[PDB]
This record gives structure tokens, C-alpha cells and sequence, in this order.
């Protein structure tokens, strides 16, 4: 029923005017896709959908030097929970190259990960409940991702 | 649900591995927003969304000069059946410069067109039926978007 467009910047955090909850998604667009980028520090990038008390519903990082795709949560004080992992980085976005987009489908008790049109991983949640702000963290000199990702939300749906 | 991305270069259509159905949702990217774009004829730029038979499920014209978004459908050999509009083109993309997406959901009974942010038409189907087709059509000189637009679905969603 609406559509919302955010403009994260590397490093930045944001607040979203329409929660993201049960039937609803999110898709991080990158404009440039760098896949001959540094070293992770040990992330080269993330993307993470957090709860209103600060909890990770859903952190994706991706590390190239150990080309692997990390699907985590973890409560705001707490420990990282039970790690979920993808090999072969740059072969999820195959494809398309030059730009890459990411989706998360909050399916209730699991979020579908879709990078392009290939779904990643359908992961159980470890947490539950509705997303009220996105966060995407890099640093200019080593994210695989555009300096300035736009995460647009459909929500409403059901 | 799945996701599936299409590159429309102005004057194509394109066939979706995917139908657009209810509770589904397509969003057209444009790399690019040209208002002063010049003379259409009387489009400047349209966007479609056809069904098998050929049918103009939803027409969406949008018009410079005219200075209106009109909106439409029709059956293969018929004539356009009631149109609806949506005066100032440029006051509908407020908000964002460089580019411009458009997103059409589909729930049922209703089209619900939304630029950017900004819901711009409630439109009471005239024609119902799943989307078989998308397609951007303009040329190279007076389109209000890119040369080639971005089309995303959202399916399997209801």
C-alpha cells in the first residue's frame, strides 16, 4: 500500500517511516558492483534490519578474501547468535554486473534473501518481530556496494 | 515470492517469466528524469502493462506539454475505454532528481500507481486479468525517463 525510499549512506544508520513487518520487503539498491575491492575488515560490507529495541532481525555481511556471505542476528545487548553461511560471492550476482540490488522478504518466520532475481538463502529467524530501521556499514575504500546505497520498503501488503 | 528484473530500452516490451498478479508489484527504474524533455506526440513517455490477449490492462501516458499523467486501458481491437488524469507531471516526481521509479500494484479491483513515494492514482481496474507483458515506450529524444528502464517484480507474494 506504500512505498518508501531511503538513501543510506556508508557508515549510517535510518529510522523507517513505515515499519517493515510480516508480508513485506526490502530491497538495498547498489549502484556499482566492486568485486576486485580490498580486504574486509573482516566485512567488505553489510546490510542489517534491526528491531526497536537495536536487535539484528537480519545481518548480511559479505567478505571477499574469505568469499563467503554471513546471515546472522543478535539481541542489542547480546551475543551473535547461531552464524548461517553461502560460499562463492561474486557468483550470487552474477548476471548483472556494474550495480546490484538486495531484497529481503520478511515471510513471518523467515527471511527470504534474493540477491538479483537468485534467492540466497531462506533464513529462520533467530529473532522475531517488526523492522523500524536499516543500517548499511563500509567504508569507502573496500565495500563491494555504491558509496550511498537506496534501500526502498513496500509495506502495507497484507 | 521471487524476484525478476528486466531491461526495457524505450519503444520494447518485454514478456515476464513471472505474471504480475493480484497482490503482486512492478516497479519501473529510470536512470534518469528528463522534464524538459520537449514534444510528445502526444507521449513523451508510457508504461504498460498487457495480459495475454494483448490487452492494455493499465495504460499510463505521461505528457509534458499536455502537462497531465493519463491513465487507460483497452482490449486488442478496441477503442481506449474511460481515461482518468493527473495534472502537473513534474509535481508528482518532486522529491528526487537524477531519476524516478514507478511502481504499479496490482490488488485486484485497483491499480495503485505510486511515483517515488507519492501515490498518484487509485485506478478501478476497466480490464482485469494477470500481466503477461510490461513495456516502455518513448524515443530517444523526447523521453521523460532513461533510454533503457529498469523493470522489477515482486511475485508470488498473495
Amino acid at each position: 500500500q506504500g512505498v518508501n525510499i531511503y538513501n543510506i549512506s556508508a557508515g549510517t544508520s535510518v529510522d523507517l517511516a513505515a515499519p517493515v513487518t510480516t508480508g513485506d520487503g526490502v530491497t538495498f539498491f547498489s549502484s556499482a558492483l566492486n568485486l576486485n575491492a580490498g580486504a574486509g575488515n573482516p566485512n567488505n560490507t553489510t546490510l542489517n534490519l534491526f528491531a526497536e529495541n537495536g536487535a539484528y532481525l537480519l545481518h548480511i555481511a559479505f567478505r571477499l578474501q574469505e568469499n563467503v556471505i554471513i546471515f546472522n542476528s543478535r539481541q542489542p545487548d547480546g551475543p551473535w547468535l547461531v552464524e548461517q553461511r553461502v560460499s562463492d560471492v561474486a557468483n550470487q550476482f552474477a548476471g548483472i554486473d556494474g550495480k546490484a540490488m538486495v531484497t529481503v522478504f520478511d515471510h513471518g518466520d523467515k527471511y527470504q534473501v534474493v540477491i538479483n532475481e537468485k534467492t540466497v538463502i531462506q533464513y529462520t529467524k533467530q529473532i522475531s518481530g517488526l523492522t523500524s530501521s536499516l543500517s548499511y556499514n563500509a567504508t569507502e575504500e573496500t565495500s563491494i556496494f555504491s558509496t550511498v546505497v537506496e534501500a526502498v520498503t513496500y509495506t502495507g501488503l497484507a
